[PDB]
């Protein structure tokens, strides 16, 4: 069967199914409704930065069409919606003055979601630092971000927390560190060779450290001031792609484990165990900031659940661990990526070159977290694949590869859950084709097609797959 035996009966009772977007990627009204610019606004408006010089000024215009989009998600039988609040839509300068029109939008969205029986899962941050804070403070390079983010979080808890019970602080801080401060391909475009300045060997670690400290501070505020009355939860969203040893050799197995530790351990070891992974301490040394005992105790246990974005997998080949001059976070791992074993590719690629379709990577990741980290509560906060640009409407709608993707990845997730993994929910990236960062509108991740000329929504076959699989 096209469902392949999947239904709500195949998952735990009360398991949460939803779709995911982010503010800059779907809202539009980027310079309207009182919103101040984010670092992504400035970045996207610079010629050459984004495919086709496109930007999120209009995006899917969810700002105006949110009731249509909520009706759609309900008609597809989803229980929940993961979306983000744009910081600069609330505080145009990141601090100080509140933009009441911005607040009203999120009130209206949250209220409509609840009216339709869709549970809001709200990210406070999704790559969209207020430009004003970047210029004034130096963004995530500055430890003061913990205070700034906490004040912002405090406002959101006070204003929406009587209705919102499921929060996330950050989205994929690893990607911010890697692309914004190691490679310098995403804002603020910092790296060793970069025009804006930077240092690929030190800055990614400073940035990650500040995300963890900011997360911990925001959660401490929630717990001490708001939790008693509101009785909600706050997590964090981390990307984790699977790494599989190329062979059963000691060095290949060691390499796969190093990669896991530098990828997910970087954040999970602090959040669960109150310290960075031993191998990162060993290899990165004095370039890795040290938590004080107090900070480590604040960070440890500071996530009520772990959001995991899971997409893909790769083979890892090992080598002799060497004394090296430090160059970058990426080079610190001392591993070699390989995308074939025994002459066969790990899987076919979706539109994005990094996204290899490998359903067993979902099992790999979920099982690994269960076994290593004491089976913490996990929510799959993003999973999906993209079609390329320039197809016809009907070609977008017949997304048979995506249907196969969801069936296979969810079957592998089910396998992990059945083996005892504490997974509480699953969110498909994305509800809609949207602004895909550097790819602009050339990458289509949605289960619902968006005509970017007319802004019309058209459910794809995969959307109807979800509707059928999720009927109550
Ligand atoms: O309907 C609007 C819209 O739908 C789009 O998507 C279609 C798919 O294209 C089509 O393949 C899919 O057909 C499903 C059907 O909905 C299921 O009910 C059926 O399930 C069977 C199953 O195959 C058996 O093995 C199992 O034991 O029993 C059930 C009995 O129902 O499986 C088929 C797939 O083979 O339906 C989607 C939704 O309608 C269309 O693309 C678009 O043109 C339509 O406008
Ligand atoms: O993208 C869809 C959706 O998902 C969420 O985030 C995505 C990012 O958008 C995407 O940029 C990021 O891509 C990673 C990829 O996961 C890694 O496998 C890849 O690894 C590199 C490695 O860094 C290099 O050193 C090596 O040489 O090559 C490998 C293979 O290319 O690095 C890329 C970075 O370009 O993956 C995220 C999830 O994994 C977001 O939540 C959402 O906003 C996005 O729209
Ligand atoms: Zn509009």
């Amino acid at each position: 069967n096209w469902l392949g035996g999947l239904s709500r009966a195949a998952f735990p009772k009360r398991f949460v199914f939803g779709t995911v977007t982010s503010a800059y990627q779907v809202e539009g009204m980027a310079a309207s409704g009182g919103r101040g610019p984010s670092i992504w606004d400035a970045f996207a408006h610079t010629p050459g930065n984004v495919a086709g010089n496109q930007n999120g000024d209009v995006a899917t215009d969810q700002y105006h069409r949110y009731k249509e989009d909520v009706n759609l998600m309900k008609s597809l039988n989803f229980d929940a919606y993961r979306f983000s609040i744009s910081w600069s839509r609330i505080f145009p300068d990141g601090e100080g003055r509140v933009n009441q029109e911005g607040v009203a939008y999120y009130n209206n969205l949250i209220n409509y979601l609840l009216q339709k029986g869709i549970t809001p899962y709200v990210n406070l941050y999704h790559y969209d630092l207020p430009l004003a804070l970047e210029k004034k403070y130096g963004g995530w390079l500055n430890a003061k971000m913990a205070d700034l983010f906490t004040e912002y979080a405090d406002f959101c808890f006070k204003t929406f927390g009587n209705r919102v019970k499921h929060w996330f602080t950050f989205n994929e801080p690893r990607i911010v560190a890697l692309l914004g401060y190691d490679q310098g391909t995403n804002p603020p475009k910092r790296c060793t060779k970069c025009a804006a300045g930077g240092n690929s060997a030190t800055e990614p670690y400073i940035v990650a450290h500040n995300f963890l400290l900011s997360h911990a501070a925001a959660v401490a505020r929630y717990r001490t001031k708001y939790q008693a009355a509101q009785q909600g939860k706050v997590g964090i969203v981390l990307d984790f792609n699977w790494y599989e040893a190329l062979s059963n050799s000691t060095e290949d197995q060691a390499a796969a484990q190093r990669a896991r530790d530098f990828h997910i351990g970087w954040y999970l070891d602090p959040l669960i165990n109150g310290h960075y992974p031993q191998i990162m301490q060993d290899l990165v040394k004095d370039r890795l900031p040290k938590f004080t005992p107090e900070q480590a105790r604040l960070v440890k246990g500071s996530a009520d659940y772990i959001g995991i974005n899971q997409y893909t997998a790769s083979y890892m080949k090992g080598q002799q661990l060497m004394q090296q001059t430090p160059t970058s976070y990426a080079a610190d791992w001392q591993v070699t990526y390989v995308f074939a074993k025994n002459g066969k590719p790990i899987g076919p690629q979706a539109n994005s070159n990094w996204l290899y379709i490998v359903p067993w990577g979902m099992y790999g990741c979920v099982n690994y977290i269960k076994q290593k980290y004491g089976n913490p509560t996990v929510v799959i906060t993003g999973n999906g694949m993209d079609q390329p640009a320039n197809l016809s409407r009907d070609q977008y709608l017949r997304d048979t590869t995506r249907v196969h993707f969801y069936r296979s990845y969810l079957t592998q997730l089910k396998k992990a859950i059945d083996e005892g993994a504490n997974v509480a929910g699953y969110f498909a990236w994305s509800l809609l084709d949207n602004f895909e960062w550097l790819s602009g509108y050339t990458s289509k991740f949605g289960i619902v097609y968006v005509d970017f000329n007319t802004l019309e929504r058209h459910p794809k076959a995969s959307a109807y797959w979800f509707r059928d699989m999720l009927k109550h």
